[PDB]
């Protein structure tokens, strides 16, 4: 069968042990997620320009009786309800937020003459419905100014749907930005793109109903809004340690956090309501270090500096703090265990897992032997809703000494679907490996029964007896997670195992590009087939942007090199910036370009469009719990 | 049997298989590593003050009569003879370089009044070795100007060798570094310093004889110089992208290459000579994007570009290039072609690893999928000895998506020896394990038999048929490999499993530390059982370097921050960081220090102490290829 099963008696019992192990007592946040509270929209439903559905929390209603549902952790079924405190919120005098709009959370701070707005949501639509809510309770005021708290999709992705370039051009409006944000907004989603949306499906169960067997939440927020994803380039960049600006009449301090949750992030402090709003540096769960969808390491050590260099600076005269994903915490004294705690929990993470390292313990190992210390493990913010202690420790150690357990058996690894085989055949064959693993199955070993099952699937793809023991052990996994990214990707790895996968740009994301990024993606584009034993070098000046890059295509490799032209190129190409992301947008043809004195050539003309030729595309749903198709 | 075996059929077969797809027929670097030979020293013993062994050759003479060894890859041992042409040669004129007294080259450059010396070697006996060798055949002249090519011990290491702290002081001897020198010589070497130095006696093969069936060669060195380590502070620091200095009436420019082969490293080009140091962006070898020890890892990317400018700014001029490693490459359109080919053989593993990796090639089949276009395969400087080609493109893949595969099969994995009973109860048994992988290694299936095995080692560590057998086959892999750390990992992990593992500071390292680095290793000491519970905090005052840290003990986790002081401090402490060192190395008493005058306190005098005793060690010899001990 291909349809979700019940919890198993073992699964039951990892939930009784959760709500035995965990402080279900403690629901001050409950208090603290309604707290303030101006209105919650009967029955939200935000729709795109382009007619579909950006945002709404109708699929969730099962959770609204608070009814537990053993195919879902408790823990996570309490923070499923708790994002579901959605609306309008004061947080402290002049400061709201609309938070359930979308992933995070968006503020309001009012200004002498009309808003301060700290981040834009994922997309226009939920911007624009936030605003709109705004507008209805408060009173219409104009946004005279956009800061970013950071540079991630779910914070400047809206911004269009609040101010409009005109807007910006005027100085009617000014976009602050913590410094390296155009850097950082774009580059980490690029050369691996690809790889990271895929995976992403899984972290983010896009294919699973909203439902008790299905998508519950995303830990930070419910998910993450859907549509057109826009992005305004900064007017003015907090540098340094961070600045002390007066905005429309309110004081502000920024403290910049390179390199924590994000490599663009600051804290923002506001002295006159002694408001801490914490950037997505401390949030109502523990982080990601690492996130599953794919993504460089974060930095734990900085991490945990960076919240206590908050702390000393502010936390010690905080009276509520507040952040861009989840809800507020007030009180000095509550905030300063807030930020001590999160501050060890990075901290901890980072010292144990390297602790525990030098001590000789892997990478394949150290999730199986760190725990938080009871202090760190009874906040519920603390806990793995988004990243969690197991994957976070394995990214510490990763990140020190990277994939490679030090074990030669494992130095030179056949792939999963070249051993596959012979661990089958190892293990008595299918049918036997299968009964074997029904009996394990049947003393409640998933995680066992989903490494020994997972061979006989990469052996026999076709196999669907495999196939659906191998998703019946990851969905009870999935119903056991307490991390929201393990469970959408758990139950996420059960329906493409029983139902196979599916066989059915933003122009701002790419004008924020930088240009010589936007040639490494091209060269990571390239065709090494078709590539191979060519040699040609371009000139390419784009004078709008008053850039010229040299390209040279070589040994089945493209470089670009800025600023620098060669004598020796066989093709000089004069394009703006502007024309170029036209063309790769395919919003303009090369020839028509060419016809408005906008791609200008010498040298040889054929050189580029030789090079566009060898560049290849990729599919979107390559396979993924089993070999490829 | 607990001795090393012949070379299989299969392994035979391997080496035969090198000989017919690599250019052996090119000879050419045996003349380059010949080339302005002044002298070769007829047998080199480096001896350390303490009486201990740093350095010899004699080790390696089965190498000399160049009979092909079917236990060596073909491919390793030309490149294990290759490196020991030592001695001193000339470059160009007034360029030098002593090549074999260490792991890496020292350069000798003729001013006008004395030596500019680029590098140190790794301990001051082999650096004093070679400039007695360079006195002794060029006539003694004065070392004015040492200069780091980048922050790595086998460049910075045997400095006190050649010039002395009073000379520094005098500014009789100027030292110049890359910026960011400083923070990169011991950084990444700290906090996982005791796993990276246990799984580097893998790499480095430090239990193996010198021998056919032992250690060969080192890639980019016969191996490393053993010895005290040894760090003078640079006097000035080579800015931003580079700079043009004269030193001693010779012209150099230094071009700055952050983040490629270091954090902080520096190509020199010697534009009256035209040379071109590479320092060791380009060697003659791949080089490591990660080094099986366990670091971070490096970006290719970075290193592509780096190479591309060096390229256009100076190989489009050299006559001679050459590096802190290997021998130089003389002719104009050599080197051009060797900067090109290095640029995209960076480019390529980059490129390449994420294109595959965009189409859902995973961490664990990448390095079965990328294989090098002929252009660059075909090129020595290019094979993998150093770096490989298979852990590098992994790598690649690991620093853009992490370690995680995408498969959720494998997110939450049971530890090796925690699965490892049940693979083997699914196989039929131990003796059922044994007999199949008996048969797949009469097959040659080396890579598969050592994957399997090692499940039946990690269940029954004691197994010594197993462990001999899965010894046996690592060893015939350490045999086939091209690479000399990978064939090192192997030979050593069969003697590990065969005998079993051993059961018998630098002050300057130390002093280079940064002293948040030193509390943040200190917190990574931190025995979280001893530490449960307690609270303490300390202002920390280090008057000689105008320091204060606030150090802060709470939920099991220290934290320390620069320039904070606080009020609420149950003690402080003021002590010098020359004394604080001292005290970490054991080179003096707590309470002398507080005799002297030099250790003071005031508030709780026992906190600091109670710190201290919560720091646990780091046993060295722990276990790899079995489960802990
Ligand atoms: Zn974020
Ligand atoms: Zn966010
Ligand atoms: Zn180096
Ligand atoms: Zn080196």
């Amino acid at each position: 069968t291909t349809a979700p099963k019940p919890p198993s008696a073992f699964t039951v019992e990892a939930q009784r042990r959760v709500e035995a192990e965990l402080p279900f007592a403690d629901r001050a946040d409950f208090e603290r997620a309604d707290r303030g509270l101006i209105r919650r929209p009967e029955r939200l439903l935000i729709r795109n320009p382009d007619g579909s559905v950006a945002w709404q929390l109708g699929g969730y209603d099962f959770l609204l009786d608070g009814k537990p549902r053993d195919s879902i952790n408790p823990s996570l079924q309490r923070q499923a309800l708790l994002n579901l405190k959605y609306g309008l919120f004061e947080v402290a005098e002049g400061i709201y937020q609309v938070r359930g709009f979308d992933l995070a959370n968006i503020t309001f701070i009012r200004g002498d003459s009309g808003w301060i707005v700290v981040d834009t949501l994922t997309t226009p639509a939920t911007a624009r419905a936030a605003y709109e809510l705004v507008s209805r309770e408060l009173g219409e005021r104009p946004i005279r100014t956009v800061i970013y708290s950071h540079a991630h999709a779910d914070h400047f992705g809206g911004v269009r749907g609040l101010v409009e370039p005109q807007q910006v051009a005027s100085g009617a409006v000014q976009i602050i930005a913590p410094a390296g944000f155009m850097e950082a907004a774009i580059k980490e989603n690029v050369l691996a793109g690809n790889a990271m949306m895929r995976r992403a499906t899984y972290q983010y169960g896009t294919q699973l109903p909203k439902g008790p067997q299905g998508q519950v939440d995303m830990a930070i927020g419910k998910g993450l809004a859907r549509g057109p994803l826009s992005l305004l380039a900064p007017t003015r960049l907090i540098e340094g340690e961070g600045e002390d600006l007066v905005l429309d009449g309110v004081p502000f301090t920024f403290q910049n956090t390179p390199g924590t949750e994000s490599p663009a992030e600051m804290n923002i402090w506001l002295p006159r309501q002694k408001a801490l709003l914490m950037a997505e540096n401390v949030v109502g769960t523990l982080h990601n270090l690492y996130t599953l969808r794919g993504a460089e390491v974060r930095d734990a050590l900085g991490w945990s500096k960076y919240i206590n260099q908050a702390l000393h600076r502010f936390g010690r005269q905080a009276e509520v703090m507040f952040a861009v994903h989840n809800w507020p915490r007030w009180g000095n004294a509550e905030i300063v265990e807030v930020l001590e705690k999160q501050r060890d929990l990075y901290g901890y993470l980072h010292d144990q897992t390297l602790h525990l390292a030098n001590q000789g313990v892997t990478i394949g190992q150290v999730h199986n032997r760190l725990r938080l210390p009871p202090s760190l493990d009874q906040e519920w913010y603390d806990r793995g809703y988004h990243g969690s202690v197991s994957h976070n420790a394995r990214a510490v150690l990763n990140r020190y000494l990277g994939y490679y357990d030090g074990n030669p058996a494992t130095l030179d690894p056949l792939s999963p679907e070249d051993s596959a085989g012979r661990y089958v055949e190892y293990m008595g064959g299918a049918e036997r490996l299968l009964e074997q693993a029904r009996a394990s199955y049947a003393r409640g070993e998933y995680r066992w029964v989903v490494e020994v099952v997972n061979r006989l699937v990469f052996a026999e793809p076709d196999n669907r007896a495999a196939r659906e023991l191998q998703a019946d052990a990851l969905e009870q996994l999935g119903y056991q997670a307490e991390n929201a990214g393990w469970r959408n990707s758990y139950l996420s790895a059960a329906y493409e195992l029983r139902h196979g996968v599916p066989r059915d740009g933003s122009a701002d994301a790419l004008a924020a590009m930088d240009t010589g990024l936007l040639f490494d993606y091209l060269g990571v584009r390239l065709d090494a087939g078709a590539a191979e034993g060519k040699a040609l070098s371009i000139n390419l000046r784009l004078p709008d942007i008053g850039e010229n890059y040299l390209l040279e295509l070589k040994n089945s490799h493209l470089n670009n090199l800025r600023g620098v032209q060669s004598e020796d190129a066989g093709q000089t190409v004069s394009i703006d910036r502007a024309d170029l992301n036209r063309l790769l947008l395919k919003e303009v043809s090369a020839v028509r370009l060419v016809f408005e004195g906008k791609l200008k050539s010498s040298g040889n003309p054929l050189l580029l469009g030789q090079l566009f030729g060898m560049l290849g595309d990729f599919d979107f749903w390559f396979d993924i719990v089993t070999p490829a198709a």
